[PDB]
């Protein structure tokens, strides 16, 4: 029988996580039920985890209030957003824990409670974490790195990609206008920061999904929130 | 399973004609014959018999049974020098190994002369006459020759007919040494064939399908292809005629002699069966024809029932431009071989390059033992990675453990940026599938990722640089002196934006460009990356097992 209770969730989404991780090779038999015991136990802190949806939300509301974005064909703007989905939702991530110490997933100290992130994940997720905070990345060049991200001419079934490729130029003369003009002692800081970006790419968005978003059916975080803004 | 005999034969072979034949086996013999047509026929048999199961006898190439012999998946067949007299002597060449039979050969085919006996009742005996033959036809709104140029195998003959080869065929076995590709009748024949088109006598565009269509309606006088382009001209029904390809410096033309053979099982309990139904059943003018007649084989390598096809002027045609070419090597370094004709014959006429440094190249990449399969030339790409990163004289002044810790951890970015720019030039190298699944979107990606870089127009400085970018990355974790990697991330960047502007000063954001390019060298994890491009390691890295292995060396 299913115990009627609220904290019963992360029963599956630990378990989910473990079976998936485990018949997939980054993760052996035994390493695997450790992090589902102390991910599942971990109830305390896992609905405000997947409530990382108006982080997401976020991203779209940004997009949205961009002119140049709005000025697109319709198509074009929700075919930016799916595709970028991933890395618009880790800059904000990353974003929000910047001013942070802890987090609600620690993992290698001497957790309770939180989401026990797996190995390379959070070795990763830190690490690039750490990078943006070793840099003075402000509120500016992150929207400029948000737009970079966003403006992909080469990505495909865009009807007027001239134009997408026109916007990520602007966004690097923002950036490299931004970056030089804050920090005139640091002479190479433009490409460092674009040096960040393969990062946001170093955990696929499908693990993104798995990791910090409830179900979805089929569908990536990002249609089901284009969507249920359609339905309406 | 051990009293009877189960054989694999390819859809389009007269594999209803086999049954016929096997039935009367079953009808004399009270052994059951059960013919079937796997679709992965070629390669699903080296995985049943590579440990213990499959057919007793499999119908192939014997291009292919090259590679079956080397892993004893063919039996040694035994036949009487009075039996090996009944078929060509040069077929039997054809399925030999290590001075061994290992096959026994059925069909012959061959590339000869198909022409249109309305527009031109009299072909050329020779190649040099066929460019002023064409401004004649040209005249009344035709053309001389057409034939597909994309393909090696179709533009050879040309190539070899004056001392062009393969692999020299000495003692028994092939030389995968010595290569006949760069020769003096390799460039006479090559040089020939781009001045056609050089001179608008033909197409370097012109593939198969433009080919058969041009000339099964009228629009040209000859072509050149096999006998299963004919019952396909027979649909629509131009007068046609095939004949023996034309002559260059007064040698014939060497084609590529494919011949259809049956090996018999090496784990196989009935190859004394397998045996008498291969010799008293089917190599016989009453078993061949039964084949023949489901589907027609050509030409075959048995006398008695050749010189009763012989009649048939197309096919007595194809066995004398066969018996005028040369045996395709069984060798697996014909995959090499294949690739290199291949870029070279489609660069000079292109005008990409020249005919001598088309063949200059092709000529390594034969005897290239990296060019045999996706994996042994990926280990290549990584290889050249490692060395490259050690010609750097930063790198060797790097803490030991530094310079490995920085390949390991970007092996797979390093190594993509080598495919891609060793792919930018070719249009096809390491990863075309089809003549939806999860290795089939990838490859749209990694191509994409190409078309990027082609696009921007990376030179080899912009390639070096971002190599260096993505080697030298000091966050990365184990670090001894990470502040001397950032100094090196850091020039190498300076260095690349110097150079970007310098060859390109009117695109001001070249170099940010260049830099997002980086990203999609992770799209695909490292993971993926190895499953795709690389072979067996259980547990560890390409470059985990090449540095080990330039450590246990």
């Amino acid at each position: 029988i299913m115990p009627n209770i609220p904290q019963m969730s992360a029963f599956w989404y630990a378990v989910r996580t473990a079976v998936i991780n485990a018949a997939s090779g980054r993760q052996t038999v035994d390493e695997a039920l450790k992090d589902a015991q102390t991910n599942a136990a971990a109830e305390f802190l896992d609905s405000i985890h997947e409530t990382s949806a108006r982080l997401l939300f976020m991203a779209v509301k940004w997009a949205k209030n961009l002119p140049v974005f709005s000025s697109l064909p319709f198509r074009d703007q929700v075919i930016l957003l799916e595709e970028a989905w991933s890395e618009l939702f880790l800059l904000g991530a990353i974003q929000w824990s910047l001013p942070l110490d802890s987090c609600p997933l620690l993992a290698p100290p001497e957790a309770q409670g939180r989401l026990t992130l797996a190995s390379m994940e959070t070795r990763v997720l830190q690490e690039t974490i750490s990078r943006f905070r070793a840099l003075a990345v402000d509120p500016t060049e992150f929207a400029c790195m948000k737009a970079l991200v966003l403006f992909k001419p080469e990505t495909r079934g865009l009807k007027d990609p001239e134009h997408v490729e026109a916007l990520q130029d602007q966004s690097q003369v923002m950036l490299s206008q931004h970056s030089k003009a804050h920090h005139p002692s640091q002479p190479v800081r433009f490409g460092k920061l674009l040096l960040l970006l393969p990062s946001l790419r170093f955990i696929t968005a499908e693990r993104i999904e798995l990791l910090f978003f409830r179900k979805t059916i089929g569908n990536t975080p990002m249609e089901k929130l284009l969507s249920d803004m359609f339905k309406n």
